[PDB]
């Protein structure tokens, strides 16, 4: 499609419109500022919060029809989708609330989502690697301590913003 | 990213908001229906023109910043684009008018570019395939009125809506 869906800006808000039953909202809070700063660590896009007004990148909790094309379809088959850059409903990323959100690995991982949610809403489409954050699956680990950005997240990811200098 | 993204009703609306200068307007509405029924004939979708309201298809031909995430730049480099099925921007098609549309092939045929737009209207890619009516690169072709989908775009549709009822 005519352009790579990508910031022209470096500097980025967001806003947590609601939060999950599935966690108490400081986890949230935390899934949501650790998903963002595996692209400000690789990367010069900056994030700030917004607790009011139309942000970029807003963030949200839904189940079944929500309000855009794609409703949810209950526990399985789809558990966020985001969308990629540009205004309105652009660079938003939903949860479906009827998976089980997760500090763990219990089942579903909020960070690990919503980290993959970002690539999207950042400008990342998914990976073919079996190892790579934009993989189409989700797959939990055992140790969310050994967790990276696989290199094939790195440079899609850069190949879009740079390395971090600040641009 | 992830989801289906077609259109889940058959029965798909459009409108031309406005015309080129470079060519008469019942130039520009026929090359518009031929661009609608080469894909009617190849799946079972129907179109119906609206000459007010808001419409699946907003067809409208532009130039520089123009209301969406992708000003048009000027003539040459790109000619038009348009966005995969769902709500508002989604569906529309738009046409830069820095370059100059025609009849035949002296310049950028309105029908094929119309002809591949509507495709990504109805939720095909580009294509790799190097005949095929989404390719990304243009190519002017006469004969026009006795123009054909390839088997790589057919494919591309019926993917997403079939074979037209139709035996
Ligand atoms: C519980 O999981 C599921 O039921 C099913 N669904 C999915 O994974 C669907 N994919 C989706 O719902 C969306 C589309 S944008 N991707 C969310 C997602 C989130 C995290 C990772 C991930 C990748 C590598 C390491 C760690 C985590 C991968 C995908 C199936 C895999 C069976
Ligand atoms: C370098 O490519 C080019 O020369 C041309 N530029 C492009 O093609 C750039 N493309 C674009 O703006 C859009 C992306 S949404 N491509 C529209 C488009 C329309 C019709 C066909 C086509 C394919 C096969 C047979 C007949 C026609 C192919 C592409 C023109 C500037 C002359
Ligand atoms: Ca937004
Ligand atoms: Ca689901
Ligand atoms: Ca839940
Ligand atoms: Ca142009
Ligand atoms: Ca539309
Ligand atoms: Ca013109
Ligand atoms: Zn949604
Ligand atoms: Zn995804
Ligand atoms: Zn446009
Ligand atoms: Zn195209």
């Amino acid at each position: 499609f005519p352009g790579i869906p990508k910031w022209r800006k470096t500097h980025l808000t967001y806003r947590i419109v609601n939060y999950t039953p599935d966690l108490p909202k400081d986890a949230v809070d935390s899934a949501v500022e650790k998903a963002l700063k595996v692209w400000e660590e690789v990367t010069p896009l900056t994030f700030s919060r917004l607790y009011e007004g139309e942000a970029d990148i807003m963030i949200s909790f839904a189940v079944r029809e929500h309000g855009d094309f794609y409703p949810f379809d209950g526990p399985g088959n789809v558990l966020a989708h985001a969308y990629a850059p540009g205004p309105g409903i652009n660079g938003d990323a939903h949860f479906d609330d009827d998976e089980q959100w997760t500090k763990d690995t219990t089942g579903t991982n909020l960070f690990l989502v919503a980290a993959h949610q970002i690539g999207h809403s950042l400008g990342l489409f998914h990976s073919a690697n079996t190892e790579a954050l934009m993989y189409p699956l989700y797959h939990s680990l055992t140790d969310l301590t050994r967790f990276r950005l696989s290199q094939d997240d790195i440079n899609g990811i850069q190949s879009l913003y740079g390395p971090p200098p600040d641009p």
